[PDB]
């Protein structure tokens, strides 16, 4: 408990394609790197040669490998993949010294799913059997880990932003990876980690919509998503006193949108033209509640890729949704996020590595008072 050394720094990735662990499965073992997804419940890998793909499982050489008979076909909003479900022995080397017997779908077809260039080749979905394709009753990798072995059911992620690095704990905490104190907001439905958004301020100005606003259709911490993504009548209202509180500098109305880059002279991007963004989230006890600060570190994104610019430039990385909040990256990496699925809390804490300056840090405060946080949920 507390201290886990030999995970720490156990996550890699590059800006714009996400954070990945390496994996072992089938007997003997195979290496593949797979991204780490708080937002799905499939365990996911490419199972044929993809030229986008450095590596892909090759069930032929596992002798541990079962067939159980039946394909899966899983259409994202973009993108889809296509594969055929069986069992076999799992161990992350970096993690836990146990070995289980996961459900694994190989992917034989797939489409905008994997990243030409990226370095992973499958997806650990950590989210409850309630979302597993084709139903539930597919056990999750995470579902499987703690039946069978002694590992206490949780796990934490530390995502350092710009190579991105970062480490996930699994079965515990590790104090080193934050500072101050850890705040936990209840899990409202184990399904995706789905919590609750009670009030919403931009450089401390609260919005001051109706709360179930913020949660329209739901609100969800999401690994596998780079964005913070709004629900569209909250973002439209962000949007606006964000443009309002960085008024000394005009944009295209398109950067809002993340239509087109900002750049700047190196070395000299303004951050504190740019208002910081509270959340706050449902508090563990009744009429009590608790708030994560984010910088514009962390929603305006390096974008690397720009073969048509010399200069620093920016993806806008806030984005309008239809399927409720989805706290991705662009939230994760200020904090130390604590999924503690044994009491239905996820716990947040000030990240010991997040990207901040010399005037302002990502912050985790709290209590406040917050009455009828009940009604802030959507039905
Ligand atoms: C399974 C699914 C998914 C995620 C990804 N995720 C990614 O490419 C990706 C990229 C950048 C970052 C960051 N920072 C996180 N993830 C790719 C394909 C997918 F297919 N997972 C989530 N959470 O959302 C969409 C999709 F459902
Ligand atoms: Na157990
Ligand atoms: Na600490």
């Amino acid at each position: 408990r507390g201290s886990f050394v030999e995970m720490v720094d156990n996550l890699r990735g590059k800006s714009g394609q996400g954070y990945y662990v390496e994996m072992t499965v089938g007997s003997p073992p195979q290496t593949l790197n797979i991204l780490v997804d708080t937002g799905s419940s499939n365990f996911a890998v490419g199972a044929a040669p993809h030229p986008f793909l450095h590596r892909y499982y090759q069930r032929q050489l596992s002798s541990t490998y079962r067939d159980l008979r039946k394909g899966v076909y899983v259409p994202y909003t973009q993108g889809k993949w296509e594969g055929e479900l069986g069992t076999d022995l799992v161990s992350i080397p970096h993690g836990p010294n146990v070995t289980v017997r996961a459900n694994i779908a190989a992917i034989t077809e797939s489409d905008k799913f994997f990243i030409n260039g990226s370095n992973w080749e499958g997806i650990l979905g950590l989210a409850y059997a309630e979302i597993a394709r084709p139903d539930d009753s597919l056990e999750p990798f995470f579902d499987s880990l703690v039946k069978q072995t002694h590992v206490p059911n949780l796990f934490s992620l530390q995502l350092c932003g710009a190579s991105v690095g970062g480490s996930m704990i699994i079965g515990g905490i590790d104090h080193s990876l934050y500072t101050g104190s850890l705040w936990y907001t209840p899990i409202r439905r184990e399904w995706y980690y789905e919590v609750i958004i009670v009030r919403v301020e931009i450089n401390g100005q609260d919005l001051k919509m109706d709360c179930k606003e913020y949660n329209y259709d739901k609100s969800i911490v999401d690994s596998g998503t780079t964005n913070l993504r709004l629900p569209k009548k909250v973002f439209e209202a962000a949007v606006a006193s964000i443009k309002a509180a960085s008024s000394t500098e005009k944009f295209p109305d398109g950067f809002w949108l993340g239509e087109q880059l900002v750049c700047w002279q190196a070395g000299t991007t303004p951050w504190n033209i740019f208002p910081v963004i509270s959340l706050y989230l449902m508090g563990e006890v009744t009429n009590q509640s608790f708030r994560i600060t984010i910088l514009p570190q962390q929603y305006l994104r390096p974008v690397e890729d720009v073969a048509t610019s010399q200069d620093d430039c920016y993806k806008f990385a806030i984005s309008q949704s239809s399927t409720g909040t989805v706290m991705g990256a662009v939230i994760m990496e200020g904090f130390y996020v604590v999924f503690d699925r044994a009491r239905k809390r996820i716990g947040f804490a000030v990240s010991a590595c997040h990207v901040h300056d010399e005037f302002r840090t990502a912050a985790v405060e709290g209590p406040f008072v917050t009455l009828d946080m009940e009604d802030c949920g959507y039905n």
